């Protein structure tokens, strides 16, 4: 048996359902893999990715970053406590891309979306990056339904964590634009419960959560700069088989300790 994964199965069961784990050490290549190729919906956790595209975007489109977008009402949607804040002033790109990788905010990310050409000019891009699992093909609040065996709206932990890496620490986007997307990530406000839960205060995080919430389905991705290491990329998926089964931020972040646990 594989002894590493068993009390990653163990936890996955006393939480009533399936829990999958990709962690990468960047410094040795060791990794932690559990379930880790099983595909899980990805919840507010695109709006990283989102943020990411947008940056790319931003390379070859002048000021991009600095457009001022002037939105109304009609664009607001639940769960959107920065833009509610600017319908007569605007938000630049870069102050949207904020909050929705630091907020989760709901109207920045279709504000976002729509400069990439919707959900699948972001898909596109993650293919553009080698990412061929991530898969978004709504708009919010329409991408959460998180039904079990329904592939649409998912990724896989293993993906995520490839990608993540490529985007904060490889070259997937020119360097100005890697160090906006990290320090967004950074200064994440909705992840103190998760991987944040798993490490010492002094390691440096950056993380972007997800909480369909339905069929136990949460979860949360990062970037962690141990002191005196080379960074860990990892991500933390989970779900469950019945619609009101629960999720846990605990299980998150027992997981993501089991995975440092197991890098050398």
């Amino acid at each position: 048996t594989n002894l590493v994964a068993e009390p990653f199965a163990k936890l996955e069961q006393d939480f009533g359902g399936s829990i999958g784990v990709y962690a990468m050490d960047t410094g040795s290549g060791a990794t932690v893999s559990y379930r880790a190729e099983e595909r899980f919906p990805l919840c507010s956790s695109f709006k990283g990715f989102l943020a990411a595209a947008v940056l790319a975007r931003s390379q070859q489109q002048a000021g991009l970053l600095d457009t001022p977008i002037r939105y109304g009402k009609n664009a607001l949607v639940p769960w959107s406590p920065i833009s509610e804040k600017y319908l007569t002033t605007g938000m630049t790109v870069a102050e949207l891309s904020a909050a929705a990788v630091q907020y989760s905010d709901n109207a920045a990310a279709n504000l976002l979306l729509k400069e990439l050409g919707g959900p699948a000019g972001l898909t596109a891009f993650m293919r553009s990056i080698g990412d061929t699992t991530f898969r978004l093909d709504r708009w919010e609040l329409e991408l959460n339904s998180a039904i079990p065996g329904d592939a649409r709206n998912t990724s896989s932990p293993r993906a995520v964590t490839e990608s993540l890496q490529k985007l904060t620490l490889g070259s997937a986007l020119a360097a100005p634009q890697r160090q906006q997307f990290v320090d967004w990530l950074k200064g994440n406000t909705t992840g103190n419960h998760r991987i944040r839960a798993a490490v010492p205060a002094d390691w440096a995080v950056g993380d972007k959560t997800g909480t369909c919430g339905v069929y136990g389905t949460a979860n949360d991705y990062a970037v962690v700069w141990p002191t005196g290491r080379a960074p860990i990329v990892l991500a933390v998926y989970t779900r469950a088989p019945n619609k009101d089964d629960k999720h846990s931020e605990a299980v998150i972040a027992a997981a993501a300790r089991l995975a440092l646990e197991g890098l050398g």
